[PDB]
């Protein structure tokens, strides 16, 4: 199917959380004619919508606060989908407030999985890749959109820099 | 302590191991005068001296081989050293054949570590990183470990026929 049967029901799921949480969001979709087949466009949804929640609640600032921080005051929200040779990339990105690097560590530190002296050298994927250790952040845990997209045989991977923003893309095969 | 303690003595030995395995190999090092741990310094020596080794023999052609591919017929091998904030960062570089990605999928496939069935979507450093496990192809396991009780980490990048980077990031102590 064209992956629009999914993205269509987007804009008002993002309006009425971006209503709940009292947040102004720029919401725009690309590439919602990306066709794929028919089992992951029933699947996809669920991890999808989990990833646009976790970035209106946790990404996006409020007006108030983009303003006072010097960024164009309403965060905007991408979520796209294209063709990478047999295989479909979708992204979901977000100008917000980015996942602190050091609130990771500190995490994974106090949690037992790693120590102080190992932290210093951690690259910044192996950083982020404590997000999908389940439980990590207890909300959507990274862990749970993981299961699903390995589900599907795909790979999810995420970058993020702290007021810059976020980007979670996922890579899945034609099947 | 200066790394070029440790630096100093690959030259001649790159020249040996680039002779006798018949390859022209220009060796660059740059960053030598970067300050680290003494004990830092003394136990990188051998496992760079493997990348090293590894980077000559196979990751640059020989001079027949990139002439008919089209390449310089000299090949590049690049050591270096650099600051970091408080790490510090080493780099093995060659403009060499590249790692091939296929291979090592096939082959974790083949050793059971993976099934067909995720490869499509696998990442590059997801596969780059089953060099590291034992057995897999003195060894990129062994340098790793040594790596790891360092309090550091390592990282491979690569593509095929441009050449591979080894990172080895450490801290400064
Ligand atoms: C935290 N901060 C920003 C985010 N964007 C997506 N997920 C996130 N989690
Ligand atoms: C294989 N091919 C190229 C290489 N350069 C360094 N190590 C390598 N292994």
């Amino acid at each position: 199917v064209p992956i629009s049967f999914v993205f269509n029901r987007f804009p008002r799921m993002v309006r009425d959380l971006a209503k709940k949480m009292n947040k102004e969001v720029n919401f725009i979709m690309r590439g919602e004619d990306t066709e794929l087949d028919r089992t992951f466009v029933e699947e996809i949804g669920e991890p999808l919508l989990h990833l646009l929640r976790n970035a209106i609640d946790h990404g996006i600032e409020p007006k108030e606060e983009r303003i006072a921080k010097g960024k164009p005051p309403i965060g905007t929200l991408i979520l796209s989908a294209r063709h990478e040779g047999n295989n479909v990339v979708i992204e979901v990105e977000d100008d917000g407030r980015g996942i602190d690097k050091e609130k990771i560590i500190r995490k994974a530190i106090e949690k037992g999985l790693i120590d102080e002296s190992k932290a210093a050298t951690l690259s910044d994927q192996e950083i982020l890749n404590f997000l999908f250790v389940p439980g990590f952040s207890t909300g959507v845990g990274m862990d749970v959109v993981k299961n699903v997209v390995e589900s599907l045989n795909g790979s999810i991977s995420i970058e993020s820099e702290k007021d810059k923003g976020t980007k979670v893309t996922i890579r899945l095969p034609l099947t």
